[PDB]
């Protein structure tokens, strides 16, 4: 259905569509080594990608419908230089006609203009004054559809955000090429991550957009907070979606100690620019390889692993004694050499047979049996972390649960200073 399918095939970025439009990569374009489909464009002159569209698919019409989709990770806007400064990022305008995607402080703009100076804009806006943002510095799926008879629509993660009429626009003659480059951006350290760009010769419907969203999600691979693939041997600050205001801490190390959700999660801010909940708090978790010959360091849907915990700069092993009384098994931080026969094998999870689910850690005993998903339980006003089979069952519901976690690694797009 796509007339343009930009994907990193072999060792080059090409167009997997039947048209095979030529692609020129500037010398300052960065590709994520662990997932070369993710492209990083800096606010630097030669950090650009130009797509030369086959003359056959260049838009030039009064009634042809078309859409476009792609994922993007926009770093948090850090200071006043980014206020009121709309910069283009994907340009298909030629002689002031065609389309283009732009950004500005807290927004993603779509622009359509015909050859008679008649134009329309569709915008998505998100705030940087929020505890936990689904959008800031995280991979978002953007979809823009255009029905020449009535409206243009912008979707974010499969849901309709806004729509505007375009029926009054006459002939639109877009550009022969598409320029992916930060244009007119005043912030010298600005950049964006983008991947899976597509172009369609029709107005995608809600269902098609959803299937596009679910399929390009790679549901078989776990993701960290930013939406990147979850990795092994990579320290992560933990976030429990059920109770975001707290962070993981360790009472004491050892079998007679425990892990719990401590006091108030802080806030990070830059006056007049952003105010969000602190994300680099608590004892870090490191996913360790168990009985695996994993070449890459990517964590997949049913991988069996070990969870190391960092306490006062020393790594310990997450474990528990399942013989413990009660359904909820309280977890502890064990000296690695002394884990003995304690349960410690964790099955990572990204989906149920089933759909997405945030509960991603199912502890198993040494007999290959479920102890339960890792979450937390209230023990006399103390929220200790536990592995509970109760979670498994209630999962009959895809809502946020006590076992819904988020792994957050340090990222430059967030800008918070750790420790």
């Amino acid at each position: 259905t796509s007339i343009l399918n930009l994907r990193y095939e072999s060792n080059h970025l090409i167009d997997l569509s039947r048209y095979a439009s030529k692609i020129n990569i500037g010398s300052k374009v960065n590709f994520d080594p662990i997932d070369k489909n993710q492209i990083q464009l800096f606010n630097l002159e030669s950090s650009k990608i130009e797509v030369i569209l086959k003359n056959a698919i260049v838009y030039n019409s009064m009634y042809e419908n078309f859409s476009t989709s792609f994922w993007i990770r926009i770093p948090k806007y850090f200071n006043s230089i980014s206020l009121n400064n709309e910069y283009t990022i994907i340009n298909c305008m030629e002689n002031n006609s065609g389309w283009k995607v732009s950004l500005n402080y807290g927004e993603i703009i779509w622009t359509l203009q015909d050859t008679q100076e008649i134009k329309q804009r569709v915008v998505f806006k998100y705030s940087q004054m929020i505890n936990i943002s689904d959008y800031i510095n995280r991979w978002i799926f953007v979809t823009i559809t255009n029905n020449r008879l009535n409206n243009s629509k912008i979707y974010i993660n499969g849901r309709l955000i806004d729509q505007k009429p375009i029926s009054n626009l006459g002939n639109i003659h877009a550009s022969n090429n598409i320029m992916f480059k930060l244009d007119g951006c005043r912030d010298t350290h600005r950049y964006i991550w983008i991947k899976y760009f597509n172009l369609f010769d029709k107005e995608l419907n809600e269902k098609e957009i959803k299937d596009l969203y679910d399929n390009q999600s790679n549901s078989g691979i776990l993701k960290d907070f930013w939406g990147d693939y979850l990795q092994y041997d990579k320290p992560y600050y933990m976030l429990n979606l059920y109770d975001p205001n707290k962070y993981v801490d360790v009472n004491n190390v050892g079998i007679r100690g425990y892990m719990y959700l401590k006091g108030p999660r802080g806030s990070v801010m830059t006056t007049n620019i952003y105010l969000n909940s602190s994300l680099y708090r608590g004892t870090k978790f490191i996913i360790k390889k168990y009985a695996s010959g994993n070449k890459d360091n990517i964590v997949r849907n049913n991988d069996r692993v070990y969870i190391n915990v960092v306490v006062k700069n020393k790594e310990y092993r997450l474990a528990t004694n399942a013989s413990q009384a009660g359904v909820e098994k309280i977890l502890s931080a064990l000296e690695i050499p002394d884990v003995g026969n304690l349960s410690q094998v964790v099955v990572m999870k990204s989906k149920n047979q089933g759909i997405t689910n945030k509960c991603k850690m199912n502890l198993q005993d040494n007999n290959g049996n479920d102890i339960g998903f890792i979450g937390f339980h209230q023990f006399n006003n103390i929220a200790k972390l536990v592995a509970s089979n109760a979670y498994n069952r209630q999962i009959r519901s895809s809502r946020t649960l006590g076992c819904s976690w988020e792994f957050i690694p340090v990222d430059d797009g967030w800008g918070e200073r750790p420790l």
